[PDB]
């Protein structure tokens, strides 16, 4: 039996609201989050990670392309092919594709490994969100109601299962009879609940939130 609900924003593993702005860049909004949780659980430390230091540097040997979009699972492989991420502080995000200006003496994070989770598995989803931590997954927010959501349980009546933007899962509950999940966002703090969406959960896989979760794991030693 599972928690009834979860905010991984109660244990000080999540990092401020971000911006991505007018750079497709959320897939490494979505990556580095899910690293700063676990970051956080092995060292006690909260440091935001370079999101920049993935749009710059995880490219096309990882079939990324930048502010024109890209994969949570790559990014991973490749902090873990690079043995590091600077933090956020050193390589601060500009929303611009640049250069690769990755440096190891800024690196703030590591990563061992990553998993990826069963297709549409609402249960699994939320059984990894419990016993690991925030979980990087894609959304369907090609919807006006997504850009326009202020408050509440999101249901969007034509999302579909096809993802196109990557975000956070960092909890789940059920409030106000509607079970949700609680997704951290990168438009900045005026959207939604102060940066964060609640998206309907156990609605069949509701704007594919399921579709594709992955998270990274930093083992010791
Ligand atoms: C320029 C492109 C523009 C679009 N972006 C993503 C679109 S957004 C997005 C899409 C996904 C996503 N992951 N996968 C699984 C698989 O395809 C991933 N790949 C497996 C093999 C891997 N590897 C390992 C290497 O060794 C070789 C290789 O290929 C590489 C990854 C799919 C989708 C989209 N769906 S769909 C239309 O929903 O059905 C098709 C299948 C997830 C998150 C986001 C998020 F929104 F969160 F960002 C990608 C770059």
């Amino acid at each position: 039996i599972l928690p009834d609900s979860v905010d991984w924003r109660e244990k000080g593993c999540v990092t401020e609201v971000k911006y991505q702005g007018s750079c497709g860049a959320s897939w490494a909004f979505s990556a580095v989050g899910a690293l700063e949780a676990q970051l956080k659980l092995k060292t006690g430390k909260l440091v935001s990670l370079s999101a920049q230091n993935l749009v710059d540097c995880s490219t096309e040997k990882y079939g990324n392309k930048g502010c024109n979009g890209g994969f949570m699972t790559t990014a991973f492989q490749y902090i873990i092919d690079n043995k590091g991420i600077d933090s956020d502080a050193s390589y601060p995000y500009k929303a611009m594709d640049q250069k690769c200006q990755y440096d190891s003496k800024y690196r703030a994070a590591t990563c061992s490994k990553y998993t990826e989770l069963p297709y549409g598995r609402e249960d699994v989803l939320k059984e990894a969100v419990a016993n690991k931590g925030p979980v990087s997954v894609g959304v369907d927010a090609r919807h006006p109601s997504f850009f326009l959501y202020r408050s509440g349980v999101y249901y969007e009546p034509s999302c579909t299962q096809n993802v196109n933007h990557g975000v956070l899962v960092v909890g789940y509950g059920d409030l106000n009879g509607k079970e949700y999940w609680l997704v951290k966002n990168s438009w900045g703090h005026n959207f939604g609940e102060e940066g964060y969406i609640r998206m309907a959960r156990n609605k069949g896989n509701h704007c594919g939130i399921a579709s594709f979760p992955s998270y990274p794991e930093i083992l010791q030693g």
